[PDB]
């Protein structure tokens, strides 16, 4: 009855800008009780430490898209919106903003799709606040098809573990992760042979400044112990190259694994809303900028595809005359019948991302497909000192997976 | 190369207007003289009993759905034969002739982008008459399935299939996927399937008025109770002196593995007598008086739902809805979960209203392409009933797709004879 798969968790988030915390019960129920019995969207005023209710449970008012909370509380009436568009993950509720009287939220979740197949069999809240009320964000990680393989000296046992969820089997791109129990978080191999010993439970918790841990629960060799999987990730103090998790402990079925990873730092460190990172903000100097120029005839680069070429103008680059229409970042034509534009990413929706070793250029906000999912672009950038174009280099589509269009891009400015 | 599956015959086409009999074969392979060996397209002039080339199979200039011939000869004279997606191997049919250019269009299975439309064996399904008139049994074809025939007898089924093998891999009924890949025949004996006859020549025209397909299975492996007779299938199409409700092909004949197939179809008839390219038909053409302009306060369109779509339809110079006011079409598709797609699957200047056989259609075509290269068609089955709603006029009923043509069901009062 209206995302149900969000019901059973105490949501946050945050208005930065004014040092708002707001605690979301999509089914308010709760105990968020600080703000009353029925409130659903409680709101921790940290500077006069103080909470106010701006949305009851009782007074809501659900559509696919759009879920409204009211309240009696007369206004200079307040009330709480939440626009829900579908994700490939849980994801987060995101603070928009706060007028006058209403305060506005954006979620991208696998809850608000057309359709069922993009829902998990089980998944959790996949990140926290700290006490800085800086975002800690490991939905990146979570693999909608397949597993990670864990680090371990055992060669004749592989363990296999997703983050926030169960493990998808039946597509698994690894055919030994396919031999895996369905709805299984970590997957143990061991002649031919796939044990269940860790399913999901609660959300990520953050434990140390640095250190998040995400718990697993559920077999010949357990000798009488349920088996469990404890995961550790921790911000690493200096930016490194990508590491795969590794066992820690493997103590009668029951795993102990930490994985460094920078996902596990505050995403303010990982991020930006324009095409530069800085040293100071990132720990990475960053600026694709001179890439919105190609300057020549044509200051939109393209990629060939099978049956589609992609146009893309990045960075408030221009775009082509067959998108003059569109205001997209990434346009995607139709060869058949070129007629057919489909937006595949907005310029005003960019996300630029450096974490463990990889740049990676996301534009999302593009037209839905039937899931509901609002077609999005990522761009794999690679450093390439002596890239063509005097570095520049030239986006090459690389593929698609359900609505969201992966390129690779080797250019000189992708160096750190 | 260049549709393989069309050049092991010559195909007719021919420009009634002016009285004009052409003789096509893409690789020029075809002897009769009057033209030449290398003669693509030979225009055989009635109206003197001449025949002159107008394309030459080796001045050949091929694109992805064109193919052009130049002949030596120049007015102040060439071929140009337009290729198109479809289900059956179909006929080039003439669209016009220019200052000395003869053009040409052809609806075909060899055509299409993906080789999914392609049979085993498919041979030419038409064959024109003394008056010029064409005798065209494409209809009847099936891409999928056979035809059970008639025998009467108690331990045999027989199925055929009309100038094509029966697509035995992925038919429905049970039975038909025992049959043989690449039988047109299929003998069911003892719960045995045996085939009796494959595809090779084209339509005949014997008498002026009947068309005669014969299947042959020669070789060894004849079938023990044959004795030492190849199997073969010959079938009669008739076309009815008179208006009547389709009936099914009957076995006359069986001697030896020797099959002697009636079929009395209205198909048999020239197609002018079955088909108008309006939404009329008169008792003096097709010996029937049909008006669906008729059907042509409020929504001047048509509405029917559908599971993942919604079909607009505006017939017999009606109105598309708003929706559709951008493009030109009979039968508009939009996509529910995504309201910005929206295909022609019909053009209203692409019409074809068809009785035969007691069955009313009104077919639009010319719809947006799919991947397959199959431009989207529509028909819609008319039925007979006075009661229908709307004040008669009833309203369209989507039934289904497949492949790209989409089907429906309308009753109504102006569709009862
Ligand atoms: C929410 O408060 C508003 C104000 O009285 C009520 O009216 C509108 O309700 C719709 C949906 O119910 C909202 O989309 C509008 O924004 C509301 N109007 C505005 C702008 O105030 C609404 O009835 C209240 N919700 C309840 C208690 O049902
Ligand atoms: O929304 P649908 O019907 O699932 O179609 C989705 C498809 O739409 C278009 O054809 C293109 O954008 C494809 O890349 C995309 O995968
Ligand atoms: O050309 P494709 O990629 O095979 O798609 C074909 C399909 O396109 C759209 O989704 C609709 O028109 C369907 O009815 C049609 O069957
Ligand atoms: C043979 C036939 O009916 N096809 C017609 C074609 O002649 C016409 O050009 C087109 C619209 O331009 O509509 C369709
Ligand atoms: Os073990
Ligand atoms: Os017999």
């Amino acid at each position: 009855a209206e995302f149900p798969e969000l019901c059973s968790y105490t949501w946050e988030a945050v208005d930065t800008k004014n040092n708002m915390l707001y605690k979301i019960n999509i089914c308010g129920n709760m105990g968020v009780a600080q703000c009353g019995p029925s409130s659903a969207v409680c709101m921790h005023d940290l500077k006069t430490d103080s909470f106010h209710s701006v949305g009851d449970s009782l007074l809501k008012t659900a559509s696919r898209s759009l879920l409204e909370f009211n309240t009696t509380v007369n206004c200079k009436k307040i009330q709480s919106s939440i626009t829900f568009l579908c994700g490939k993950t849980l994801g987060t509720p995101e603070f928009v903003t706060a007028t006058d009287c209403v305060h506005y939220f954006e979620w991208r979740t696998t809850a608000a799709c057309k359709k069922n197949i993009f829902k998990a069999n089980k998944e959790v809240p996949c990140y926290a606040f700290d006490r800085e009320l800086k975002k800690h964000d490991l939905n990146p990680l979570i693999k909608t098809s397949g597993a990670y393989l864990v680090d371990d000296s055992d060669p004749d046992t592989s363990l296999f573990i997703n983050v926030c969820r169960d493990i998808e089997v039946l597509r698994a791109s690894s055919p030994q992760v396919r031999v895996c129990p369905t709805g299984a978080a970590a997957c143990l191999v061991r002649g031919d042979r796939a044990f269940d010993v860790g399913r999901p439970q609660e959300g990520l918790k953050l434990v140390s400044n640095d250190r998040l841990v995400l718990s697993y629960v559920k077999p010949d060799f357990c000798d009488g112990h349920s088996p469990a999987v404890t995961i550790t990730f921790v911000c690493p103090s200096e930016r490194r190259e990508g590491t795969i998790p590794k066992l820690t402990a493997k103590s009668n079925c029951r795993f102990e694994i930490e994985w460094v990873t920078e996902y596990a730092c505050h995403r303010d460190y990982l991020e930006s809303r324009s095409c530069s990172l800085s040293s100071a903000q990132h720990d990475v100097a960053v600026d694709l900028q001179p890439l919105s120029r190609v300057a020549s005839d044509s200051l939109f680069y393209t990629s060939e595809a099978d049956e589609y070429t992609y146009y893309l103008s990045i960075c408030g680059g221009s775009q082509a005359p067959i998108c003059n229409k569109k205001d997209a970042a990434v346009c995607q034509v139709k060869k058949a019948d070129s007629t057919q534009v489909k937006v595949a990413g907005r310029p005003q929706n960019l996300t630029l991302r450096y974490s463990d070793g990889d740049l990676t250029l996301i534009y999302f906000g593009g037209e839905e497909c039937s899931s509901g999912f609002q077609r999005m672009s990522v761009i794999n950038f690679e450093c390439n000192q002596t890239a063509g174009n005097n570095g520049r280099g030239a986006p090459v589509f690389t593929g698609e997976v359900d609505c969201t269009y992966f390129f690779t891009w080797d250019t000189k400015y992708a160096c750190v």
